């Protein structure tokens, strides 16, 4: 089953967007389908992201990728990019394909827009896929109120008025990261461990203890707002944010192949 390259409209007016999504059907439609969603600035052409249709093209199952607006091959600008605007380009996506079961595969953001993406086909009446598990590596629910609010001075917060964003100097590029106003706020729309998560379906987190981004003690919590079965955590000693070296392939790998089988 060949790679395909599809275009997907999402939203009306001017707040319309073209999604680019690169997608591999099932050998057979009873099969999974695999959904990568990926981290804040990343693009689907990312290691783990290949790393996760490869695995899936080798076990006859499904496999969709696509770029968040702002992103990679997709339209609109960065800027205008909130937790509301990317998860409601995963559903569109999801909705365009209807896989008859999909495994979430959720990296940092990725993994909080995964959390929010099930709350989202459970509310609904009419849904013809079915959740049958969940992977998630470093995942960062609620990370605007938990993770970026308590460490701001006043630096940034008259940044954030002032010019409607904030800087930090990124480890992984010269292009510092920034952070919108739009995006605090409607952070806390989508804050989703101020109570408890139900999911329906197995969970397995991977998280590295040497992760400067996302501290080991983010995943705890996250299993303290999780249902009481059918959740694993696997925390990884001397792993990092990216949790992309040959042994972590391996460990995400075996995770997905588990939901599968
Ligand atoms: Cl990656």
């Amino acid at each position: 089953r060949p790679i395909e390259t599809h275009a997907i409209t999402v939203g009306q007016g001017s707040d319309a967007r073209s999604i680019a999504a690169l997608v591999r059907a099932p050998a057979q439609d009873e099969r999974p389908t695999c959904i990568w969603l990926g981290g804040y600035r990343s693009d689907m052409t990312g290691t783990k992201a290949l790393e996760m249709d490869d695995l899936a093209a080798s076990l006859g199952v499904g496999a969709i990728r696509f770029d968040y607006s702002g992103h990679g091959a997709s339209g609109g600008a960065f800027r205008d990019g909130t937790i509301s605007r990317w998860l409601e380009e995963a559903l569109a996506v999801l909705d365009h394909f209807k896989p008859e079961k999909a495994i979430l595969v959720g990296s940092s953001m990725g993994g909080w827009i995964a959390l929010r993406l099930i709350q989202e086909l459970k509310a609904r009446h009419d849904n013809p896929t079915q959740v049958s598990g969940m992977v998630l590596i470093a995942p960062a629910p609620d990370f605007t109120s938990d993770l970026i609010e308590p460490l701001l001075g006043d630096r940034e917060r008259a940044e954030l008025a002032e010019n409607g964003y904030f800087e930090e100097v990124s480890e992984y590029s010269p292009e510092p990261n920034i952070f919108t106003r739009a995006l605090m706020e409607d952070g806390r729309a989508n804050r989703v461990m101020a109570g408890m998560i139900d999911t329906g379906c197995p969970v397995h987190i991977l998280q590295g203890m040497a992760d400067p981004d996302v501290p080991y003690q983010h995943a705890l919590k996250l299993v303290e707002h999780l249902p009481a079965d059918d959740v694993v955590l696997t925390l990884v000693r001397d792993g990092d944010h990216r949790l992309s070296r040959p042994q972590d392939i391996d460990r995400m790998r075996n995770a997905i192949r588990a939901m599968i089988e």
